[PDB]
């Protein structure tokens, strides 16, 4: 079970690595590095919980829950997923949701409304579910296929703005007037609509491309999303409309779509942001851009690599993609700031090495 899974993308390449048993390996240590770094059960309630770094004190948010999700099912860690869960269970807020910053003591942060949810950890956390669901089964302790049901359906009723389905960033905030690209899933939506047979999120899918088709007009040709916008495509009051530490997942989300569903927006729109990263190569990728391409920040660091490696999965110049594969396995970044790149390093290391299949396909 799990890594390697050895299966085959329905659409694109299988994977964009070379010689299969030394990748898995790889992966596997790398999986072994980022458990050591990141689980504790210190704070954690009686389980275990995903700690960012030292530059945050070591706190919790519920991305970082859904990321180790992910990552404990793919590397078929069943015991450790399911001490996650807990956790995360002992954190869903009077809607279903995951309070979305804990600190390091268990205690939910005031001052940033740290009791609502955050979009993306949920619709990770509800695609982990699925995939232990699929992998493991639910007659266990933890009945993964029941708990993603619930999780799915708050996140519907809660987390998607009703007539227009435009993606929401929480629970209880946002939508139309903002909502935040790098947060939308059309391929997780898609095996919602799957596996559940609520077929309405396939127009949240829908609508998610239409926003970005908005972006095109403002972003220059360059495929380069804002972390915040309207569903007009244009800035949202107060909030990044740049490509930085949010926008960077875009690519990695969407080309998800493509290699699992063939959709060819995706595919439209991983070529274009994987055409504007060609103009500099893979040395050249740096943590911050307008949505125009003018450079706004200079470092070269897991936030921003692995994300382009998978949005060169759709097959805009698959020389490039083998470029970039081999500069996200050797960029990897210091301890300090050792959470959020390293984490999206191994996600997307997963994914285009041909170890992130659909839950629902053959695994
Ligand atoms: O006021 C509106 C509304 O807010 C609700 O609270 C929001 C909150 O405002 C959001 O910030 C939060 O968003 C979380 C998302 O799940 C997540 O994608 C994102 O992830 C962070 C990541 O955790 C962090 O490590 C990373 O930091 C990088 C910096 O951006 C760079 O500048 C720096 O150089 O490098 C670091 C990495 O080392 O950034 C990413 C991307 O932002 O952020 C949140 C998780 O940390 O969601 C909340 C819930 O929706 C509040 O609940 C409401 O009450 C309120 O009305
Ligand atoms: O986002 C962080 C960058 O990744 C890092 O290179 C710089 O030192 O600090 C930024 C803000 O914490």
């Amino acid at each position: 079970a799990g890594v390697p899974f050895n299966t085959k993308y329905p659409y694109g390449p299988t994977s964009i690595a070379d010689n299969q048993s030394e990748v898995t390996a790889m992966l596997k240590a790398e999986w072994e590095d980022w458990k050591s770094k990141r689980i504790t059960s210190n704070g954690a309630g009686g389980y275990k919980r995903v700690q960012r770094d030292a530059s945050t004190n070591y706190d919790t948010v519920s991305q970082g829950m859904g990321y180790g999700l992910l990552l404990a099912v793919c590397f078929n860690e069943q015991a450790l997923f399911d001490d996650l869960y807990r956790y995360v269970k002992s954190h869903f807020n009077g809607n279903g949701l995951m309070h979305w910053h804990i600190d390091a003591n268990n205690n939910v942060t005031s001052h940033d409304g740290g009791d609502g949810a955050a979009t993306d950890a949920d619709e990770d956390i509800a695609l982990a579910l699925i995939f232990a669901d699929k992998l493991w089964g639910s007659s266990g302790a933890i009945n993964y296929g029941q708990e993603a049901r619930t999780l799915i359906n708050n996140l519907y009723n809660h987390c998607v703005e009703h007539g227009s389905y435009v993606l929401k960033p929480g629970d209880r905030w946002g939508g139309s007037s903002v909502t935040n690209p790098s947060y939308f899933a059309p391929a997780w939506y898609k095996v919602y609509a799957q596996y559940t047979g609520d077929t309405r999120w396939n127009q949240v899918a829908d609508k998610c491309y239409q926003i970005v088709e908005e972006v095109k007009k403002y972003n220059n040709g360059t495929g380069l999303v804002p972390d915040w916008c309207t569903a007009s495509g244009t800035p949202a009051s107060g909030q990044s409309y740049d490509y930085k530490y949010d926008a960077t997942r875009y690519g990695w989300r969407t080309a998800v779509d493509y290699s699992w569903f063939g959709d060819q927006r995706a595919k439209a729109n991983c070529d274009m942001l994987t055409k504007f990263f060609a103009r500099d190569g893979a040395k050249g990728i740096v943590d911050g851009y307008t949505i125009q391409g003018s450079k706004i920040s200079n470092n070269h660091n897991a936030s921003f690599i692995g994300p382009v490696a998978a949005a060169s999965m759709t097959g805009y110049d698959l020389n490039f993609a083998k470029e970039l594969y081999r500069e996200t396995v050797a960029v990897k970044d210091s301890e300090y700031y050792g959470y959020y790149g390293n984490s999206l390093r191994l996600l997307t290391l997963l994914y285009i090495t041909g170890n992130f299949p659909n839950p629902l396909s053959d695994l």
